[PDB]
């Protein structure tokens, strides 16, 4: 009863809701953070980093108080290219400066991402997350870091 997208996909999660420590553009595409949504289709549908490295991160601002119980990744095939996130940590906030990593079993979560370009998978949060903002960290990769991501939950 509290597993709803939460607007990633459907775009009521607007573009300037979702931002990021940087992102990849040239003349092919401009791999913005809003473009990380969920089976998103067209040259540039994806988030990319401007470098692949863990000090990258995409944030979400729900600009409330939401309760997130899962986040859903899925990586993007550009051209003949794979690229997905492997493993990823999560971290939240409530007022946008301070920040809390997921924690289970002792220590940071280290969540088991994607397997391929094109298929989603979803990542239970346990016990449920109340945030307003959300940042995703990548840790591991298949040739570059690209995410497409959805929000699962509900209210606070």
């Amino acid at each position: 009863s509290c597993s709803m997208p939460l607007g990633m996909e459907s775009k009521a999660i607007s573009d300037a809701q979702i931002t990021a420590s940087s992102y990849f553009t040239n003349m092919f595409a401009t791999w913005s953070p809003s473009k990380a949504r969920l089976h998103l289709q067209g040259r540039s549908n994806a988030w990319r980093p401007q470098v692949n490295n863990p000090k990258e991160w995409l944030q979400v601002d729900f600009q409330k108080t939401m309760k997130v119980t899962g986040v859903t990744t899925q990586g993007v095939k550009s051209l003949l290219t794979s690229m997905y996130v492997k493993e990823f940590l999560i971290s939240s906030s409530q007022d946008g400066h301070q920040w809390t990593l997921f924690f289970q079993n002792g220590k940071v979560k280290v969540f088991q991402g994607n397997q391929d370009s094109f298929t989603p998978v979803v990542n239970s949060l346990d016990p449920p997350l109340l945030t307003r903002y959300l940042r995703i960290h990548p840790q591991s990769w298949v040739h570059q870091i690209a995410l497409r991501m959805e929000v699962l939950g509900c209210e606070a």
